[PDB]
């Protein structure tokens, strides 16, 4: 009977508005400083309207719209943390695109013990074309999992928010799927890179600091980002690194290696360690990466990306597909 | 010579677009509900031509604008800590203006051993006219005023944020004025209030997760905000709220009751005591308020607002001008 709700579906009533001073705002809250989420003239230059939203940036208003499913929907888990994403970046979202959201309940499979629950957000432009898919897998986790008053401890903690089930499900209809291949990628040329090429490595730093503005920006409210008490009560080592903003420090990273983050298609990233961000220290992650595959007939290949931190992986398997000059 | 680079005044070269979805943020942010920054047609039956900002918004691009003069211009201490503020609303700003930002150093007091900085910042729309005009005074904060290493563990904690003295002044030029005097306001009827009436009280809760939001939605890097450790070596009880937070809170009671935030012409907050934001019980802060004044030529007035927390003064004088219908 845990599947009984899957396909669960709605739509938020309401468009989210991309805003060029938010753009900006999130890509200094993954320290991502690439010129076309700055700069409208640099974007322009790329082939864009307006500056472009970093591509993990459709956590932000989909938490949003996931509010009901995570709390109303899905039953029986007090919490819940993310442990994979994939982003389908089927057009690059710019600065005035204005975009209808959904939510689905895709599926949710038990394997060792653990609920793994799959929601889908798909964002869709004012011509009705799909400009974004997010899928989004997160672990549930019940009240007999984590210490006692615990769960008190994270709602007294917890930023002050004001807002009989029955199942409706996705209507029928045709989806028109957004493209942008009519638009050159600032890339390397297909011909200059090759199967095996491997990316020269970086490190980033997260601070506390890094991790409450991250918070506020994405409007995420879990306190085991910022209360390290909780974190503990919790059952982690100290506070941790949100995965979104890990999984955005990736896409930064790529980006300045590629020069064009419109240029991915999808970004798949499974999860592994937390990022553990002590008082102390903070986090230092190094990201790598190497070419996986090429195809010359769309001038496009396969990246995988891996990120490490204090001898430990951070993702699991991550990959970029990307479109190659 | 603490007075030589008074009158120091810079132009920030990119002007900033009020975004739809961003004024939605600081509204939740400050827990102000009020249908105006929400629903764009509420706010159209009120006259504006989009969701409309609430009032004490200004703080977070002028946050961002004053950080040459507070790191660069002014010489002399480690940290401010904000003791006074003016915001002068000549027109409400709404969703869709685009501001020019300015800074100029005003003055630099020197008070019972401290030093009273005022920096004032201006909005200018796309017309040329000013339509806010920001007034901030902080205390400035020297190294020997607080625990050794305190400020390394701030410069630790604090989030991760890539950017010969001459002195310029402001040029010589008109100021056109904003005004807003064609839209009739939303409040009482000047002849359904009296000098001496008193609001009602309202209480307004801040927990820990409430200044981690706020830190990211404005944009205040200040560990004292949600660091319990630094905020004790910086000398403070506790971890206290952003004074423009409780600002923002003050100006949401006072539109709770008016029924119009764009009818207030100008907020004055001076600050007393901090509100302390403990890990246990978070803060608890009452606001009141009493009409001080009333003017029949222009159906205007003048309310003072009070705000307390634990037996202590949070504002000291606190006026709010507003028009009357």
């Amino acid at each position: 009977a845990l599947e009984a709700r899957v396909g669960h579906y709605y739509q938020m009533d309401n468009p989210y508005l991309v805003g060029r001073e938010k753009v900006r705002e999130y890509a200094r809250a993954v320290q991502d400083y690439h010129p076309s989420h700055w700069d409208a003239a640099a974007a322009a230059d790329l082939g864009y309207s307006g500056v472009v939203a970093p591509l993990t940036f459709t956590s932000t208003p989909a938490m949003a719209c996931n509010r009901r499913m995570f709390e109303s929907v899905v039953v029986g888990y007090d919490t819940y943390l993310q442990t994979e994403e994939v982003f389908e970046q089927h057009r690059p979202i710019v600065a005035g695109d204005e975009l209808h959201i959904d939510v689905e309940l895709t599926s949710i499979r038990r394997v060792a013990g653990r609920d793994l629950i799959t929601v889908t957000n798909t964002f869709t432009d004012m011509a009705g074309e799909r400009v974004h898919t997010l899928h989004t897998t997160v672990v549930g986790i019940t009240a007999d999992e984590i210490s006692p008053g615990t769960m008190a401890a994270v709602q007294k903690a917890m930023m002050h928010d004001v807002d009989s089930y029955i199942k409706t499900v996705r209507p029928a209809g045709e989806v028109r799927v957004a493209q942008d291949t009519a638009r050159n990628p600032g890339t390397p040329s297909f011909d200059d890179v090759k199967v095996g090429d491997e990316l020269p490595v970086h490190h980033t730093r997260l601070s506390r600091g890094d991790l409450v503005n991250y918070a506020g920006v994405a409007g995420d409210a879990n306190p085991i980002h910022w209360d390290e008490e909780i974190a503990k009560l919790a059952g982690l080592p100290d506070v941790i690194a949100h995965g979104m903003l890990t999984m955005g420090l990736g896409a930064g990273f790529f980006s300045a290696w590629s020069g064009d983050p419109g240029a991915v298609t999808r970004y798949a990233v499974r999860l592994s360690a937390p990022a553990i961000v002590s008082a102390a220290e903070g986090a230092d992650i190094e990201f790598g990466g190497k070419i996986k595959s090429l195809d010359p007939q769309t001038r496009t290949g396969i990246v995988v990306v891996t990120a490490k931190a204090s001898g430990k992986k951070i993702f699991g398997l991550a990959t970029m597909s990307v479109r190659f000059s």
